[PDB]
């Protein structure tokens, strides 16, 4: 039986709630091995798509630069629900205390769940560029000046 | 109810009125009713705007292009909540513009009247990268101005 609309709403935001622990792994273990996650708005020199082993140091980050973080459903934000497809649209904020202060940031997720309602086969985000590229200068403007 | 094709075409056709850059085909494909709801907060757009609002942003669209084209970006599929009638579409946009070749690209979830036939919520979230004054970004510092 495929996985009904609650199923797969379970699925996403335990894979959502994962991002919080910060421990790398629990993030990973909800992802298939053949997952692609895809990464959004394109720019230059940057890959759209990328395997799971390749998304590790991206989950390696959040732990190493974060004191606290976590993903939450904006509030009024219904999450869209492709029951056939298997697939959850979530607009999502990410919020946390980093090395380098304060990030708040937001993204559209593109959740879609394997056939057993168990992982997630195919990950897109959508990020808020101006503020996931900010910080990111700040992050580099730390370490260049711990040298 | 409207049927996932249904609201599929629909969506479709919102999408396709971009392109006419005249304001008012895609305000026509709007209930009087809809709302526009603009993401990320970073760009400083509201959260939540009017129909009559939302002509000025198609009129500034209006006088930024001399051509635009909407599409949705290859190989995306849209994700249909078919009891919800809403559509999601992955979402390109490329024009030339006052200050050269311009592209961005956006998530639409567009809320579907119970008829099939209009848009009654009009959610986007849109590239919010930095861009130089010819609306070019970063990466692109060393190609030439288009």
């Amino acid at each position: 039986m495929p996985p009904t609309r609650d199923e797969l709403l379970c699925t996403a935001l335990n894979f959502v709630g994962q991002f919080a622990k910060l421990d790398v792994e629990s993030v990973l273990s909800f992802m298939s091995p053949s997952c692609t996650l895809r990464s959004f708005p394109s720019s230059l020199g940057k890959p759209a798509l990328q395997t799971k082993e390749e998304s590790k140091a991206d989950f390696q980050g959040l732990k190493d630069f974060f004191y606290n973080f976590q993903l939450r459903v904006k509030d009024g934000a219904e999450p869209v629900i492709d029951e056939p497809a298997r697939k959850v649209v979530l607009h999502i904020e990410g919020k946390g205390d980093s090395l380098v202060g304060r990030f708040e940031t937001e993204y559209v997720y593109i959740l879609q769940i394997n056939e057993e309602g168990t992982m997630v086969e195919d990950f897109f985000q959508f990020a808020d560029s101006a503020t996931r590229d900010a910080w990111g200068k700040k992050i580099e403007a730390h370490f260049s000046a711990r040298n």
